[PDB]
């Protein structure tokens, strides 16, 4: 009976398990309820906070996975499953969970909150790869992560509808935000200096905090790992939101032939569906054939996010934000594989000059024929047009550039301008436990087990170097969240990382090397991305 | 006869010719100088094909330059031997259908291979008798026979109501196709190889020679071609025959000249010659560099279609063909019109007059076509930076113009069975009078080609003078054989051909030959792939 493990939250008491770390103990408080479990009559709508409990509750294990689909193209493979439920699959999954440092800390701790990624229709805290047991021991972080609906129940809307509004997905994390400001001091940490941090539809997610007004007051600092609000992907606008639901509605059958009117009768008749049968027909509604778009995702709604993440990030204010931004070094390679023909993880995807040309028609789905020949022209080496190695390389940075290295330079060029204090980087460590192809080089989220501290426990199978290495990265992350500068005060000559400038277009490299410190991230492709594909539409 | 020079006196089928003795650096030259070839050009001919000239009666004297065909004499900077150089140097008349014959001394026992120079000058102005095109070195130290003819330029040569019997236009071209004609018959008088005859032009005389390539009557008159910055196909060489017809009918407005094409042309011939120089430039539909008013026509007659569809579709087997580029193609006309630009300092210019010069280099863009340009050459860590816009103005004139225009015509060529080789030319004269960051304008290869160099009075270098040698070396090497190379020598590195799979060059410059790959072939896909299907939207 251990009073490390046992904390008196606003809801009542809960109880923790003491778990080891490389190094030491780490209390950790698992499957946290944060909300009412949004079943029922409450499937598509704003979560409530969780009503107080009686007794000790049994915090010592994940809870359930929020429902969602399950990859199965490769199954039993170690790459594809590392993202799939290490749960059962339920909606009612609006849990949380906390790592301290083992006693727990004597003065108030900076906080990370972690918000997985998953193209918002995966994902869960529990992953191994988001294991906080590490940053809490060896940082002496205190870290939380969060679960919050995906897929049509987290993101499904039918905009102006008082059931069904948006972006609920988004307001499961801020109720986990707000949860945090009122009790993280029980264990500890500060609620005066919380940092987010996330991974692709995490990293949007961070973002839209970053955006949207009501969550501003909840953080203090952000990390953006591979994803932002504005870009192709992250948003989609209501009228187009409204179409994917209605959509999806006469798809399982609802309603059984009016057909709605209004939101209320159509609302009514999806929630009667069991959680599988919408998910069965999640991924029909897109427009196009596509790689890197997702079906439900946040909406602008005018009310979780007033205008568009681009007005937004044009006119926002943001001189008290300190923020980290960056990208791994192959941002598309992943994605291939799930549609594009000539892509496998098996061989090594030398395709054809007409394969990429209709592999770009699924990359930039939304292309016209002048614009899907213009991202051609652009990324054919002409001394090398027709190289299969060249053409599979360039259909990788097609997709990367396109969706996230293009839409990441945009962001911290707005966010410095409007006065931001910004950091850079891209990481370019290739895991040498990866069992991905050498030809998908590092893919989107393989810097997670890296800036998670996996890397130290002995058992996992890290190069020695790579231990060195997360350590390395830890201390950028959690010097960041400290100061809101990633560089270690005590230390010199290895070089400083400085701040991104929209001048100066500073980043760094994140490798085995030290820092190495590079100028312009893809410069000229983005100006082609962000100033004049636009323009060509 | 009698008295005088036994190797002077010679025999064309128009009469008799007394020719001069010249000194070269190693020994003397025959010079024949002013040899007429047509009839003159005046009063009822004016705008009319050429007609042979009828024989002559007596010994015709021909140890002088001609007449200069009546043009357009520049200006800008008096007194600056920049532009001096390129200016008439002797009476300008319309009575101006003369060559020039330079054969070593005494003529050769056995037929040698001819080199046919035709001058540039934009088709408005030009002169075989600049110092530049002086016919003695080549004739003296490699033993060829040198012949070069006056041929109309500006209207006289150019204004075209095409279909009209009066002014067809094109009849400069024909000019040129009747000095051809005349070497044919005559030049083996000479000890020229009638069956072995090569072309050589720059700029306009080189766009001149690619005509010659595409016009099949041209076809039978000579064996090889050399094409110095220029080229038949591009955005300044040709007209089509509506805006042939526009500019003639304006300049006959401008010049007090009123159905009828006959009535028209008739008060165009009553007019003094320079009222049509003074209005020349008054003609063009834009604010424009590198734009020429009266230029060759798609007439359907000596262009029986555009020169991109004749390369395109055309069968190039017979052909060997050396083209090439300076270093500096877009820095020369910078100073002519657009504002920021200047001979006399460094022309720093900001990005508002970057954008303004965009617009007049690239005359016939739309506003998108335009923000493409100044996207692809704007350098996006610098993009403020006057020194790179400097230079960036000039890359896109010179690549719009010049470069681009070559890459497609080598690339077409080399597809359509034809032996290419390829230069980019470096090196800057030691005397040139143009500022430092003009670099090697266009024009400023041609004097070392004809061997000016070794000229002990000249002030060039001891390396110019052996770099002069070499470039000699390499253009009668290619009008002997067809191919650069010194067929001994293959100690030095090789020319390699051109071809679609390597795009391999040559660097000209006082290093030895250095191979290089893709000329501009990135940027010149903008120029030749993309940039016209935005001007079809």
């Amino acid at each position: 009976e251990d009073p490390q493990l046992l904390v008196r939250v606003r809801g009542g008491q809960l109880r923790g398990i003491r778990l080891k770390a490389p190094g030491g103990p780490v209390s950790a408080f698992l499957g946290i309820p944060f909300a009412e479990p949004p079943v029922g009559s409450r499937r598509f709508m704003p979560p409530e906070p969780k009503r107080p409990w009686s007794g000790v509750l049994d915090a010592t294990t994940f809870q359930n996975v929020c429902y969602q689909y399950v990859d199965t193209l490769y199954p039993g493979f170690e790459g594809t499953e590392m993202w799939n439920p290490n749960r059962e699959l339920s909606e009612d999954c609006l849990y949380l969970n906390v790592w301290t440092p083992y006693p727990r800390p004597a003065s108030p701790t900076p906080v990370l909150i972690w918000i997985y990624g998953g193209g918002f229709y995966s994902g869960a805290a529990s992953l191994d790869v988001y294991d906080g047991r590490f940053l809490a021991q060896v940082e002496g972080a205190v870290l939380v992560s969060m679960n919050y609906r995906v897929g049509t129940f987290g993101f499904l809307a039918l905009p102006g509808s008082r059931e069904a509004p948006g972006n609920v997905g988004l307001l499961d994390q801020r109720l986990a935000l707000q949860w945090v400001q009122e009790n993280i001091a029980a264990f500890g940490g500060d609620p005066m200096s919380v940092t987010l941090f996330g991974e692709s539809a995490g990293a949007a997610s961070v973002g839209m905090h970053i955006l949207s007004l009501p969550s501003r007051s909840l953080f203090h600092r952000a990390v953006l790992q591979s994803g932002t609000p504005n870009g192709p992907w992250a948003t989609v606008s209501a009228g187009e939101a409204r179409r994917r639901a209605t959509l999806l509605a006469r798809l399982v059958g609802c309603p059984p032939g009016g057909a709605g009117g209004n939101d209320t009768e159509l609302i009514a008749c999806l929630r009667t569906r069991p959680a599988q049968d919408l998910v069965d027909h999640e991924w029909h509604v897109l427009p196009q054939e596509s790689i890197f778009r997702f079906s439900f995702v946040p909406v602008v709604d005018g009310d979780f996010l007033s205008d568009t993440p681009e007005a937004l990030i044009n006119t926002g204010d943001f001189q008290d934000l300190q923020v980290l931004v960056g990208v791994v070094k192959d941002e598309g390679s992943y994605f291939l594989v799930y549609g594009v023909p000539g892509f496998s993880k098996d061989n090594e995807s030398l395709i054809s000059r007409a394969q990429f040309l209709a592999g770009v028609r699924i990359g930039v789905p939304q292309a016209s024929d002048l614009a899907a020949e213009a991202v051609v022209l652009h990324y054919t080496d002409w001394l090398h047009p027709e190289d299969p190695t060249h053409l599979r390389d360039a259909m990788s940075a097609v997709v990367g550039d396109h969706n996230v290295v293009c839409p990441v330079a945009q962001l911290a060029g707005r966010l410095a301008a409007q006065g931001a204090r910004v950091y850079a980087y891209i990481f370019e460590h290739r895991a040498s436990t990866l069992t991905w192809p050498l030809w998908m080089g590092v893919p989107h989220g393989y810097e997670i087990e890296f800036i998670f501290g996996l890397p130290l426990d002995p058992s996992l199978n890290y190069t020695t170097e790579e231990r060195i290495f997360a350590q390395r990265l830890m201390k950028y992350w959690t010097n960041f969240a400290r100061t809101g500068d990633p560089n270690d005060p005590r230390d010199s000559k290895s070089p400083q990382w400085p701040p991104y400038t929209t001048a100066a277009q500073q980043y760094v490299s994140l490798n085995l090397k030290p820092l190495e410190v590079r100028r312009g991230l893809r410069a000229q492709t983005c100006a082609f991305w962000n100033r004049f594909l636009p323009k060509l539409l």
